[PDB]
């Protein structure tokens, strides 16, 4: 049952995401996880925050940020493209197996249900939601959340994509400089179509 | 695993929906994906406008539609009293597969969890959540989904019921007439305790 | 595959949770079913009230209960201290199977990913989300849904805890005590990293 899941581990202790573009270095613990559950993935995602420029966006009423996940032909993540820097493997009890994927390919967003720079399909593409942010106050501050599934390739090589934004646009922020912490979001639970190995 | 799943196929050429009693052909592509997950079935569920009438429904303040999907003693889909007019069959690759299914009982919404005709229980019998109309702006308009299980049978040969009724009731329409295009909603994702074999 | 699901059988005669300290016994059905799905657990949640004090709560503005569930090292749930008074089993059927779990210990959180007592890991202790009550109107009221993961044990016996919490905090309550009759919540489904055997 291990191999049906890809994902990237439980807590890893460093940042494994460079998730704001503003940042010099990973900025947060990406936890992504993609179980295959029939003819679709479960897909399990949040973040951790680490870098206090990251972890300061709690202070803003208008924050958006963006995990860009880019995967090649056989489904390997190509870590130069994307926010993401440590590529995904299996399950080995609450960590990341040893080599080598590529049943990996499906787990990947479908082309036929998600595909490619086609305008007249491109509403297919994207799944929406809600997770939220555990305050200093222990209020459920709402945190919309938009994925778009492949519709727009970086070049020729990412045959995959997963674009995941978080965002808020509220008339407060959920905290003010002395009482924020760290940055973290509830997990976040979507489904899509998968492409077959 | 592919019989772990029963489904449309992904992005079929033609509607296979009728979901407007108003239209005089098939309306849209109803995708739904169940996958049998334990105890439970994973129901994965979205609608691709194809016919104007559906499509131009953007342009509306107020607006329900609900796909009726009746299934026989044996779990197959009754199209004759059905919105979708297309059985469902197992996956093969992005398609329906070829005969002949049956397991499908295994897919249908429990008698036991999900009554009929039973007023003191009723309220079992509903789940809620909320899809999103990618609109022209490319905002995330909100569409309130209500799913009925069985509850009410039409005749003595609907032994299931699925009723999944998209709605909205806002001070605007997502569209005005010059900007409308195609009705798609996000995929809805619900769970229930299914039937066995 | 009927060792993958973890619950309370469908629709038990008797209730078998006291959710509220107030009752003199338990005073509601907890319908609970928990699926290995992959590295995952998929965890699926609902309540039918049966004493008239829990139905009543749908004549308030503001209400919260919470359903404490406490396991030991082997995954077995503590009666004594939980909420929930009968132990989960496998699935037989619509019913529990008999005897003895643990491949139980599967099914808990992990205390990797949701740690106890870790107060500068604590916002990842949390889940949040919303399900509804079909008020006597057919209307869907919005309740509020937390859940909160390990974090907090009551001794050394309880090595994992799950804390579902529903509340609202609304204008108006959804029912008045001429219209109000049981108080049924609509399943909510979460999803966490899960404990390894």
């Amino acid at each position: 049952d291990n191999i049906n899941t890809l994902w990237t581990g439980v807590n890893p202790t460093e940042a494994n995401c460079q998730i704001m573009n503003s940042s010099e270095s990973n900025d947060c613990k990406l936890i992504l996880t993609l179980v295959k559950t029939g003819a679709l993935v479960t897909a399990f995602v949040y973040v951790i925050g680490v870098s206090n420029n990251f972890n300061m966006l709690t202070t803003h009423r208008n924050i958006n940020f963006t995990a860009e996940l880019f995967f090649d032909s056989t489904g390997n993540l190509l870590t130069r493209l994307s926010s993401l820097k440590t590529p995904l493997n299996h399950k080995s009890g609450q960590n990341m197996a040893t080599g080598a994927i590529t049943n990996a390919k499906g787990f990947m967003p479908s082309t036929t249900a998600y595909p490619f720079n086609d305008n007249s399909r491109e509403k297919e593409n994207y799944i929406y939601g809600t997770c939220y942010y555990t305050a200093s106050d222990r209020t459920a501050f709402p945190i919309d959340i938009s994925v778009m599934l492949n519709r727009r390739a970086i070049n020729d090589e990412t045959s995959y994509c997963i674009r995941i934004t978080w965002s808020w646009n509220t008339g407060d922020a959920p905290e003010v400089q002395t009482s924020a912490t760290t940055l973290v979001t509830s997990p976040f639970t979507f489904y899509y179509i998968r492409e077959d190995d």
